[PDB]
């Protein structure tokens, strides 16, 4: 015989990584992997640091992807 598998509805992230959501947009608005040039602005916008922000971006993808068992 034989068999298969199917899906569809999946879980969703409740808690937000950070209030820097403003990035979530640019990530898929201008580029998923921006450069300092961009960080220069956000740095002030979200009173964050070019470095601190970067981390947020890298994490973004993780959350997006289907991989992420991290449960608060």
């Amino acid at each position: 015989g034989s068999s298969g598998s199917s899906g569809g509805i999946k879980d969703s992230p409740v808690n937000k990584v950070e209030p820097n959501d403003t990035l979530e947009k640019v990530f898929v608005s201008v580029t998923k992997y921006p450069d300092e040039k961009r960080l220069k602005g956000l740095s002030k916008q979200l009173d964050w640091s070019v470095r601190k922000i970067q981390c947020w971006f890298r994490h973004r993808r993780n959350q997006d992807k289907p991989s992420g068992p991290s449960s608060g």
